[PDB]
């Protein structure tokens, strides 16, 4: 376990970093405190929900679908019927609301509870209804769920080095639909942001989390931010973990 700095990378915005390497068990952690804090995970628990998803045969393959109905949204994106893929890719609220509503209570608590997610609490199934925005909720944001950046890495090792009863070819998929393109043919980078308002503390939950294959090495990673500024989204703390990944883990 080492303690780092990597806060020239955040450019000045509040926030942690752990990266972890389990074939030589490095853990880099920079601000120890918030990277053992629970918060929720936001948009980042759609890597878990795909899998619950495949997992269940609510889909079944990247090209899968959940039957638009019309709805209108202001996304363009969200107004088709898209695939597993780019509902992924557009973090598309309606399609993964309607996949996880198609599963028993039962069935997620005990995939949480295996995956030592977090707090495993899906009490509040609905999700944060205060805010006004009905179905478009769920208990993954700014709601009961709450999960560490510590242990959003050991969730993604769990799952990425096999240690799961998930399918590997469930794997496959969100291995697939994770990648990201960091203009560097020398690494492969897979993660998920999440962006989330935590109304009571008055703090975004901005969120990158993921894996970084570079010759034989994997790292699991989770990135966060819990700034003040609401202007901190997930895609902004994406770009800081990238700067991380490219200055030192090239
Ligand atoms: C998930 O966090 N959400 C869905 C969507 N994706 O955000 S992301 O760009 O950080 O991945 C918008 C924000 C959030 C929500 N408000 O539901």
């Amino acid at each position: 376990v080492n303690i780092v700095d990597y806060s020239d990378c955040f450019e000045g915005i509040s926030g942690g970093a752990i990266f972890c390497n389990t074939k030589n068990k490095e853990y880099n952690i920079y601000n120890k405190e918030l990277i053992e804090t629970r918060r929720s995970p936001c948009s980042t628990f759609k890597i878990v929900s795909t899998l619950i998803g495949l997992e269940k045969g609510v889909i079944n393959s990247k090209e899968s679908v959940m039957g638009y109905d019309g709805t209108d949204y202001p996304n363009k994106n969200w107004n088709k019927n898209l695939s597993l893929e780019e509902a992924f890719k557009e973090s598309c609220v309606w399609y993964y609301k309607k996949l996880i509503n198609k599963v028993d209570a039962k069935s997620v608590q005990n995939i949480l509870d295996d995956l030592k997610y977090g707090n495993c609490d899906i009490s509040e199934w609905e999700g944060d209804l205060k805010n006004g925005k009905g179905h478009l909720n769920g208990f993954w944001l700014e709601s009961s769920l709450q999960i560490s950046p510590k242990e959003q890495v050991q969730t993604m090792a769990k799952i990425f080095e096999g240690d799961t009863n998930f399918k590997k070819e469930h794997i496959n998929i969100l291995r697939d639909i994770m990648a990201i393109d960091v203009n560097d043919a020398n690494i492969n980078v897979y993660g998920k942001t999440g962006t989330g308002f935590d109304e009571k503390n008055k703090r975004v939950d901005a969120w990158f989390v993921g894996m970084l294959e570079r010759e034989g090495d994997t790292y699991y990673f989770a990135i966060k931010s819990d700034d003040s500024n609401k202007e901190i989204t997930g895609p902004k703390v994406k770009e800081i973990a990238i700067n991380i990944i490219k200055k030192y883990y090239s």
